[PDB]
């Protein structure tokens, strides 16, 4: 329903780094991607309680996690409903 896709996270980043990234917005669920070799890709799905929280979270676009800038993509209530 209401999630933000992340791209470009540092390899060493944890779910708590994702939580601090969107703070004070509190994700309800975090999903992290791993490659065929079991290594993190830097991509993650962050689920929010409401559409408004997922929309607010988008202001964090191009902000950083350590040295890496993060690319965000909104997956919440599209205009082609």
């Amino acid at each position: 329903m209401h999630f933000v896709h992340m791209r470009g996270l540092p390899f060493q980043a944890n779910a708590q780094d994702i939580i601090n990234f969107f703070a004070p917005l509190k994700p309800v669920r975090i999903t992290m991607e791993y490659s065929s070799s079991g290594k993190a890709t830097g991509e993650a799905d962050v689920h929010f309680e409401t559409h408004e929280d997922a929309v607010a979270a988008m202001l964090k676009d191009r902000s950083h996690v350590h040295h890496r800038y993060i690319e965000l993509f909104l997956n919440s209530c599209p205009k082609g409903k």
